[PDB]
Protein backbone atom coordinates (compact mmCIF):
# COMPACT_ATOMS: atom_id res chain seq x y z
CA UNK A 1 0.00 0.00 0.00
CA UNK A 2 3.08 2.45 1.01
CA UNK A 3 4.45 4.35 -1.95
CA UNK A 4 8.65 4.09 -0.98
CA UNK A 5 11.35 6.63 -2.57
CA UNK A 6 14.92 5.89 -1.28
CA UNK A 7 17.54 8.56 -2.47
CA UNK A 8 20.90 7.77 -3.80
CA UNK A 9 22.32 5.48 -6.13
CA UNK A 10 25.40 3.66 -4.52
CA UNK A 11 25.49 -0.12 -2.72
CA UNK A 12 24.20 1.34 -0.19
CA UNK A 13 20.74 2.07 -1.80
CA UNK A 14 20.46 -0.93 -3.34
CA UNK A 15 20.89 -2.62 0.12
CA UNK A 16 17.99 -0.35 1.15
CA UNK A 17 15.64 -0.40 -1.52
CA UNK A 18 16.76 -4.62 -1.91
CA UNK A 19 15.47 -4.41 1.93
CA UNK A 20 12.47 -2.09 1.62
CA UNK A 21 11.33 -3.82 -1.58
CA UNK A 22 10.63 -7.16 0.45
CA UNK A 23 8.14 -5.28 3.36
CA UNK A 24 4.75 -5.92 2.89
CA UNK A 25 3.88 -2.73 3.53
CA UNK A 26 5.43 -1.63 0.12
CA UNK A 27 3.41 -1.16 -2.42
CA UNK A 28 5.75 0.31 -4.74
CA UNK A 29 9.19 1.66 -4.58
CA UNK A 30 11.61 4.07 -6.16
CA UNK A 31 14.79 5.16 -6.38
CA UNK A 32 16.45 8.36 -7.16
CA UNK A 33 18.17 7.91 -9.23
CA UNK A 34 19.16 4.78 -8.32
CA UNK A 35 21.77 2.25 -11.10
CA UNK A 36 21.05 -0.58 -13.40
CA UNK A 37 21.43 -3.00 -10.58
CA UNK A 38 19.27 -1.09 -8.70
CA UNK A 39 16.39 -1.20 -11.61
CA UNK A 40 15.71 -4.87 -10.35
CA UNK A 41 13.93 -3.90 -7.20
CA UNK A 42 13.05 -0.65 -7.54
CA UNK A 43 11.73 1.64 -10.01
CA UNK A 44 14.24 4.40 -10.97
CA UNK A 45 13.70 7.86 -11.05
CA UNK A 46 15.58 9.99 -13.07
CA UNK A 47 16.36 12.72 -10.88
CA UNK A 48 19.64 14.06 -9.11
CA UNK A 49 19.97 13.58 -5.55
CA UNK A 50 20.68 17.49 -4.87
CA UNK A 51 17.87 18.49 -7.33
CA UNK A 52 15.80 18.91 -4.09
CA UNK A 53 13.11 21.10 -5.56
CA UNK A 54 11.96 18.45 -8.10
CA UNK A 55 12.63 15.35 -5.52
CA UNK A 56 9.82 17.15 -3.68
CA UNK A 57 7.28 17.17 -6.87
CA UNK A 58 8.10 14.38 -7.47
CA UNK A 59 6.98 13.16 -3.63
CA UNK A 60 3.95 15.65 -3.66
CA UNK A 61 2.19 13.83 -7.15
CA UNK A 62 3.39 10.26 -6.91
CA UNK A 63 2.37 10.24 -3.04
CA UNK A 64 5.48 8.93 -1.48
CA UNK A 65 4.22 7.93 2.33
CA UNK A 66 8.32 7.60 3.35
CA UNK A 67 11.71 8.92 2.16
CA UNK A 68 15.03 7.39 2.86
CA UNK A 69 18.06 9.49 2.45
CA UNK A 70 21.35 7.39 1.79
CA UNK A 71 24.07 9.71 0.96
CA UNK A 72 25.57 12.68 2.83
CA UNK A 73 25.11 15.67 0.59
CA UNK A 74 21.82 15.97 -0.15
CA UNK A 75 21.57 15.97 3.50
CA UNK A 76 24.32 18.90 3.93
CA UNK A 77 21.79 20.61 1.82
CA UNK A 78 19.19 20.18 3.48
CA UNK A 79 16.66 17.57 1.66
CA UNK A 80 15.35 16.92 5.18
CA UNK A 81 14.35 20.66 5.84
CA UNK A 82 12.32 21.07 2.81
CA UNK A 83 11.13 18.04 2.66
CA UNK A 84 9.18 18.64 6.61
CA UNK A 85 8.09 22.05 4.59
CA UNK A 86 5.65 20.40 2.58
CA UNK A 87 4.55 17.96 4.98
CA UNK A 88 6.73 15.05 3.21
CA UNK A 89 7.87 12.34 5.64
CA UNK A 90 11.91 11.74 5.35
CA UNK A 91 13.93 9.62 7.54
CA UNK A 92 17.13 11.52 7.72
CA UNK A 93 18.46 14.39 9.92
CA UNK A 94 17.88 18.11 9.42
CA UNK A 95 20.74 20.16 7.85
CA UNK A 96 21.56 21.69 11.49
CA UNK A 97 21.81 18.02 12.72
CA UNK A 98 23.46 16.41 10.15
CA UNK A 99 26.43 18.74 10.52
CA UNK A 100 27.54 16.18 13.13
CA UNK A 101 29.18 14.79 10.10
CA UNK A 102 29.67 17.77 7.75
CA UNK A 103 32.20 19.43 10.14
CA UNK A 104 35.11 17.50 12.25
CA UNK A 105 35.48 20.34 14.30
CA UNK A 106 31.83 20.41 15.39
CA UNK A 107 31.92 17.37 16.66
CA UNK A 108 34.82 17.29 18.84
CA UNK A 109 33.54 20.84 19.81
CA UNK A 110 30.27 18.99 20.92
CA UNK A 111 31.78 15.84 22.24
CA UNK A 112 34.45 17.94 24.54
CA UNK A 113 31.42 20.11 25.93
CA UNK A 114 29.43 16.66 26.32
CA UNK A 115 32.20 14.68 27.68
CA UNK A 116 32.13 12.37 24.98
CA UNK A 117 35.35 9.72 24.42
CA UNK A 118 37.25 11.03 21.89
CA UNK A 119 40.55 11.17 20.74
CA UNK A 120 42.13 14.95 21.82
CA UNK A 121 41.96 17.00 19.46
CA UNK A 122 43.77 20.69 18.37
CA UNK A 123 44.16 22.84 15.26
CA UNK A 124 46.64 25.74 14.93
CA UNK A 125 47.45 28.17 13.04
CA UNK A 126 50.48 29.21 14.94
CA UNK A 127 53.90 26.69 15.42
CA UNK A 128 54.91 27.97 18.64
CA UNK A 129 50.99 27.03 19.90
CA UNK A 130 51.68 23.96 18.41
CA UNK A 131 54.53 23.06 19.69
CA UNK A 132 53.78 24.23 23.35
CA UNK A 133 51.02 21.67 22.78
CA UNK A 134 52.62 18.88 21.32
CA UNK A 135 55.11 18.90 24.42
CA UNK A 136 52.02 17.99 26.24
CA UNK A 137 50.87 15.22 24.82
CA UNK A 138 53.89 13.46 24.18
CA UNK A 139 54.08 10.58 20.96
CA UNK A 140 53.22 9.00 19.14
CA UNK A 141 50.84 11.72 18.25
CA UNK A 142 49.03 12.16 14.84
CA UNK A 143 49.98 15.55 12.74
CA UNK A 144 48.12 16.67 9.86
CA UNK A 145 48.71 18.54 7.14
CA UNK A 146 46.84 20.43 4.30
CA UNK A 147 49.45 14.22 4.13
CA UNK A 148 48.73 12.38 7.98
CA UNK A 149 51.57 11.24 9.72
CA UNK A 150 51.99 9.28 12.70
CA UNK A 151 54.64 10.80 14.58
CA UNK A 152 56.83 8.18 16.56
CA UNK A 153 58.40 10.79 18.43
CA UNK A 154 57.87 13.95 19.52
CA UNK A 155 61.03 15.25 17.89
CA UNK A 156 59.52 13.99 14.53
CA UNK A 157 56.23 15.02 15.91
CA UNK A 158 57.72 18.99 15.97
CA UNK A 159 59.54 18.56 13.00
CA UNK A 160 56.25 17.77 10.52
CA UNK A 161 53.69 20.20 12.26
CA UNK A 162 56.65 22.89 11.65
CA UNK A 163 56.44 21.32 7.90
CA UNK A 164 52.75 21.69 7.99
CA UNK A 165 52.46 25.19 8.84
CA UNK A 166 54.98 26.09 6.45
CA UNK A 167 53.98 23.82 3.09
CA UNK A 168 50.50 23.52 3.93
CA UNK A 169 47.89 25.17 1.94
CA UNK A 170 47.64 28.90 2.42
CA UNK A 171 43.54 29.13 3.69
CA UNK A 172 42.39 32.71 4.22
CA UNK A 173 43.12 32.40 7.80
CA UNK A 174 46.81 31.15 6.61
CA UNK A 175 48.56 27.74 6.95
CA UNK A 176 47.10 25.43 9.68
CA UNK A 177 47.84 21.98 11.28
CA UNK A 178 45.87 19.71 13.43
CA UNK A 179 47.04 17.72 15.96
CA UNK A 180 45.19 14.29 17.02
CA UNK A 181 45.49 11.75 19.78
CA UNK A 182 47.21 8.50 18.02
CA UNK A 183 44.94 5.56 19.56
CA UNK A 184 45.24 1.70 19.24
CA UNK A 185 42.82 -0.90 19.66
CA UNK A 186 39.89 -2.75 17.46
CA UNK A 187 37.92 -0.32 14.93
CA UNK A 188 33.94 -0.98 14.65
CA UNK A 189 31.24 1.09 12.63
CA UNK A 190 28.22 1.28 15.30
CA UNK A 191 25.04 2.36 13.34
CA UNK A 192 21.63 3.04 14.93
CA UNK A 193 18.49 4.56 14.40
CA UNK A 194 17.91 7.94 16.08
CA UNK A 195 14.75 10.27 16.61
CA UNK A 196 15.44 12.92 18.88
CA UNK A 197 16.64 11.37 22.27
CA UNK A 198 15.87 7.48 21.81
CA UNK A 199 18.53 5.12 20.32
CA UNK A 200 17.41 2.22 18.41
CA UNK A 201 21.01 0.24 17.81
CA UNK A 202 21.79 -2.01 14.92
CA UNK A 203 24.16 -4.48 14.66
CA UNK A 204 27.62 -3.89 14.85
CA UNK A 205 30.00 -4.11 11.36
CA UNK A 206 33.57 -3.69 10.49
CA UNK A 207 34.78 -1.59 7.82
CA UNK A 208 38.29 -1.79 5.65
CA UNK A 209 39.11 1.87 5.00
CA UNK A 210 42.38 0.80 2.91
CA UNK A 211 43.00 0.30 -0.57
CA UNK A 212 45.19 -1.98 -0.08
CA UNK A 213 45.11 -5.94 2.00
CA UNK A 214 47.08 -5.57 4.96
CA UNK A 215 45.09 -2.42 5.19
CA UNK A 216 48.16 -0.63 3.19
CA UNK A 217 47.31 2.18 0.70
CA UNK A 218 45.20 5.54 0.89
CA UNK A 219 42.06 5.67 2.99
CA UNK A 220 38.73 4.77 0.36
CA UNK A 221 35.07 5.30 1.58
CA UNK A 222 35.30 1.18 2.37
CA UNK A 223 36.60 -1.82 0.97
CA UNK A 224 34.53 -4.28 2.40
CA UNK A 225 33.11 -5.00 5.56
CA UNK A 226 31.21 -7.86 8.25
CA UNK A 227 28.78 -8.38 10.81
CA UNK A 228 28.91 -9.03 13.47
CA UNK A 229 32.09 -8.52 15.03
CA UNK A 230 33.10 -11.22 17.61
CA UNK A 231 36.32 -9.62 18.46
CA UNK A 232 34.54 -6.35 19.96
CA UNK A 233 33.08 -7.79 23.48
CA UNK A 234 29.47 -6.57 24.23
CA UNK A 235 30.93 -4.76 27.35
CA UNK A 236 32.62 -2.70 24.95
CA UNK A 237 29.23 -2.14 22.64
CA UNK A 238 27.33 -1.44 26.01
CA UNK A 239 29.89 0.95 26.90
CA UNK A 240 29.51 2.61 23.91
CA UNK A 241 25.94 2.81 23.27
CA UNK A 242 25.35 4.37 26.61
CA UNK A 243 28.93 6.46 26.50
CA UNK A 244 28.92 7.55 22.96
CA UNK A 245 25.37 7.19 21.16
CA UNK A 246 22.70 8.31 23.75
CA UNK A 247 24.50 11.23 25.27
CA UNK A 248 25.54 11.90 21.21
CA UNK A 249 21.87 11.99 20.69
CA UNK A 250 21.23 13.97 23.74
CA UNK A 251 23.57 16.34 22.92
CA UNK A 252 22.37 17.47 19.32
CA UNK A 253 18.88 18.25 20.54
CA UNK A 254 20.37 20.10 23.60
CA UNK A 255 22.32 22.04 21.44
CA UNK A 256 18.37 22.86 19.49
CA UNK A 257 19.54 19.76 16.65
CA UNK A 258 17.72 17.02 17.41
CA UNK A 259 18.37 14.28 15.15
CA UNK A 260 16.84 11.90 13.15
CA UNK A 261 17.44 9.18 10.97
CA UNK A 262 21.11 6.95 11.18
CA UNK A 263 23.59 7.66 13.59
CA UNK A 264 26.72 6.42 12.29
CA UNK A 265 29.63 5.96 14.62
CA UNK A 266 32.99 5.13 13.41
CA UNK A 267 34.74 3.71 16.58
CA UNK A 268 37.61 2.87 18.02
CA UNK A 269 37.95 0.02 21.00
CA UNK A 270 40.86 1.37 22.89
CA UNK A 271 41.83 -0.41 26.38
CA UNK A 272 40.48 2.27 28.31
CA UNK A 273 37.04 2.26 26.32
CA UNK A 274 35.14 3.05 23.22
CA UNK A 275 36.19 6.11 21.53
CA UNK A 276 34.88 8.09 18.80
CA UNK A 277 36.95 8.11 15.59
CA UNK A 278 34.21 9.88 13.33
CA UNK A 279 30.54 10.51 13.24
CA UNK A 280 28.08 9.78 9.97
CA UNK A 281 24.93 11.16 9.79
CA UNK A 282 23.59 8.29 7.64
CA UNK A 283 24.11 4.69 7.09
CA UNK A 284 27.55 3.76 6.49
CA UNK A 285 28.71 2.25 3.06
CA UNK A 286 29.31 -1.08 2.72
CA UNK A 287 27.99 -1.02 6.15
CA UNK A 288 24.45 -0.79 5.04
CA UNK A 289 25.02 -4.27 2.62
CA UNK A 290 26.35 -6.41 5.31
CA UNK A 291 24.33 -5.00 8.30
CA UNK A 292 20.93 -4.72 6.56
CA UNK A 293 20.46 -8.34 5.12
CA UNK A 294 21.12 -9.42 8.82
CA UNK A 295 18.26 -7.70 9.91
CA UNK A 296 15.00 -9.87 10.19
CA UNK A 297 12.75 -6.86 10.95
CA UNK A 298 11.09 -5.20 8.85
CA UNK A 299 12.89 -2.12 7.35
CA UNK A 300 10.19 0.06 6.60
CA UNK A 301 8.30 -1.10 9.92
CA UNK A 302 11.47 -0.30 11.77
CA UNK A 303 11.55 2.87 9.96
CA UNK A 304 8.30 4.25 10.59
CA UNK A 305 8.55 3.01 14.54
CA UNK A 306 11.43 4.99 14.84
CA UNK A 307 9.86 8.06 13.25
CA UNK A 308 6.57 7.76 15.20
CA UNK A 309 8.56 7.38 18.45
CA UNK A 310 7.62 4.23 19.09
CA UNK A 311 9.64 1.57 21.01
CA UNK A 312 11.52 -1.06 18.81
CA UNK A 313 13.15 -4.42 19.06
CA UNK A 314 15.36 -5.42 16.18
CA UNK A 315 15.80 -8.53 15.69
CA UNK A 316 18.70 -10.47 13.98
CA UNK A 317 19.70 -13.49 11.90
CA UNK A 318 22.52 -15.52 13.74
CA UNK A 319 24.21 -15.88 9.85
CA UNK A 320 26.63 -13.44 9.66
CA UNK A 321 27.43 -11.46 6.42
CA UNK A 322 30.54 -10.70 4.95
CA UNK A 323 31.28 -8.21 1.56
CA UNK A 324 33.72 -7.50 -0.76
CA UNK A 325 33.96 -4.16 -2.63
CA UNK A 326 34.98 -4.19 -6.17
CA UNK A 327 36.67 -1.19 -7.30
CA UNK A 328 37.95 0.75 -10.34
CA UNK A 329 41.47 0.23 -10.70
CA UNK A 330 43.05 3.50 -9.25
CA UNK A 331 40.53 4.28 -7.09
CA UNK A 332 40.62 6.19 -4.56
CA UNK A 333 42.51 7.87 -6.85
CA UNK A 334 42.02 8.53 -10.88
CA UNK A 335 40.35 6.10 -12.34
CA UNK A 336 38.90 4.94 -15.59
CA UNK A 337 35.06 3.68 -16.61
CA UNK A 338 34.29 1.92 -20.11
CA UNK A 339 35.23 -1.38 -18.88
CA UNK A 340 33.13 -4.59 -19.83
CA UNK A 341 32.03 -6.75 -16.70
CA UNK A 342 31.14 -10.39 -17.36
CA UNK A 343 30.14 -13.21 -15.30
CA UNK A 344 27.52 -11.02 -13.04
CA UNK A 345 25.38 -13.87 -14.52
CA UNK A 346 27.61 -17.00 -13.14
CA UNK A 347 27.05 -15.74 -9.49
CA UNK A 348 24.97 -17.60 -7.33
CA UNK A 349 21.58 -16.75 -6.10
CA UNK A 350 22.22 -17.01 -2.70
CA UNK A 351 25.01 -14.11 -3.36
CA UNK A 352 24.35 -10.73 -2.28
CA UNK A 353 25.16 -8.18 -5.70
CA UNK A 354 24.67 -4.68 -4.85
CA UNK A 355 25.64 -1.98 -7.61
CA UNK A 356 27.28 0.80 -6.61
CA UNK A 357 28.85 2.35 -10.03
CA UNK A 358 27.44 -0.23 -13.02
CA UNK A 359 25.92 0.89 -16.21
CA UNK A 360 24.27 -1.13 -18.93
CA UNK A 361 24.49 -0.67 -22.30
CA UNK A 362 23.76 -3.18 -25.36
CA UNK A 363 23.13 -6.05 -23.12
CA UNK A 364 26.58 -5.65 -21.55
CA UNK A 365 27.69 -4.91 -17.89
CA UNK A 366 30.68 -1.57 -17.75
CA UNK A 367 32.54 -0.21 -14.61
CA UNK A 368 30.94 3.17 -14.00
CA UNK A 369 32.25 4.53 -10.86
CA UNK A 370 35.16 4.27 -8.03
CA UNK A 371 33.28 1.75 -6.06
CA UNK A 372 31.57 -0.68 -8.45
CA UNK A 373 29.58 -3.64 -7.07
CA UNK A 374 29.93 -5.43 -3.45
CA UNK A 375 29.44 -8.87 -3.47
CA UNK A 376 28.29 -10.25 0.12
CA UNK A 377 27.51 -13.93 1.04
CA UNK A 378 25.84 -14.66 4.66
CA UNK A 379 27.44 -18.07 6.34
CA UNK A 380 27.22 -19.79 9.45
CA UNK A 381 30.50 -18.11 10.79
CA UNK A 382 32.33 -15.41 9.38
CA UNK A 383 34.61 -17.75 7.94
CA UNK A 384 31.81 -19.38 6.02
CA UNK A 385 31.16 -16.28 4.33
CA UNK A 386 34.40 -14.72 3.88
CA UNK A 387 34.84 -18.17 1.85
CA UNK A 388 31.66 -17.97 0.00
CA UNK A 389 32.37 -14.45 -0.93
CA UNK A 390 35.86 -14.72 -1.82
CA UNK A 391 34.57 -18.28 -4.28
CA UNK A 392 32.01 -16.05 -5.71
CA UNK A 393 34.59 -12.95 -6.61
CA UNK A 394 36.38 -15.29 -8.66
CA UNK A 395 33.46 -15.61 -11.08
CA UNK A 396 33.61 -12.30 -11.86
CA UNK A 397 36.15 -11.60 -14.73
CA UNK A 398 37.03 -7.78 -15.50
CA UNK A 399 40.81 -6.75 -15.55
CA UNK A 400 39.08 -3.43 -14.80
CA UNK A 401 38.50 -4.12 -11.46
CA UNK A 402 40.46 -5.16 -7.83
CA UNK A 403 39.56 -5.44 -4.68
CA UNK A 404 41.59 -6.83 -1.18
CA UNK A 405 41.41 -10.22 -0.39
CA UNK A 406 41.61 -9.89 3.57
CA UNK A 407 37.88 -8.84 4.15
CA UNK A 408 37.18 -10.23 7.36
CA UNK A 409 40.51 -11.43 8.21
CA UNK A 410 40.92 -9.55 11.45
CA UNK A 411 37.66 -11.52 13.05
CA UNK A 412 39.10 -14.52 11.40
CA UNK A 413 42.53 -14.83 12.43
Amino acid sequence: HMNVLVIGRGGREHAIAWKAAQSPLVGKLYVAPGNPGIADVAELVHIDELDIEALVQFAKQQAIDLTIVGPEAPLASGIVDRFMAEGLRIFGPSQRAALIEGSKAFAKELMKKYGIPTADHAAFTSYEEAKAYIEQKGAPIVIKADGVTVAQTVEEALAAAKAALVDGQFGTAGSQVVIEEYLEGEEFSFMAFVNGEKVYPLAIAQDHKRAYDGDEGPNTGGMGAYSPVPQISDEMMDAALEAILRPAAKALAAEGRPFLGVLYAGLMATANGPKVIEFNARFGDPEAQVVLPRLKTDLVEAVLAVMDGKELELEWTDEAVLGVVLAAKGYPGAYERGAEIRGLDRISPDALLFHAGTKREGGAWYTNGGRVLLLAAKGETLAKAKEKAYEQLAAIDCDGLFYRRDIGRRAIE
